[PDB]
């Protein structure tokens, strides 16, 4: 069916609100986030990370069907906010990019709670 259930509509409606989140020079912010590269790109990262997570990953359990809860979702969206800023320095876009959305995500379930 076409028609996704109450709870899979909230997934979604998180999922997209940070994706689509831009700043006010309309610069989207979840870019960077969409895809992790490669070891041999990030020497470093796949190193000191222990629980890789982007937002591709996300969005496939969430097409998968694989959420139970929001809960869920928002676990994920915070160990990659967390990835971001282990890897990344504070003074880094990245990093303070991750804070802005996970104000966003944050944000976003608070003004669903009654939905
Ligand atoms: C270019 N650079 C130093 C880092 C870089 C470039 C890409 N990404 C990162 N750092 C990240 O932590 C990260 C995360 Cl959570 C998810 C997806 C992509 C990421």
């Amino acid at each position: 069916s076409k028609y996704m259930t109450p709870m899979q509509q909230k997934l979604n409606e998180v999922y997209e609100a940070v994706k689509n989140y831009t700043d006010k020079r309309g610069r989207r912010l979840s870019a960077i986030f969409l895809r992790l590269p490669s070891r041999s790109e990030l020497p470093d990262y796949y190193l000191t990370i222990k629980k890789p997570m982007d937002m591709e990953k996300i969005r496939s359990h969430m097409m998968a069907n694989k959420y139970q809860d929001i809960d869920s979702m928002v676990e994920d969206f915070v160990m990659m906010f967390n990835n971001a800023c282990t890897y990344n320095e504070p003074e880094s876009l990245i990093y303070k990019d991750a804070l802005v959305l996970h104000k966003v995500l944050l944000e976003t379930r608070r003004d669903l709670e009654g939905d």
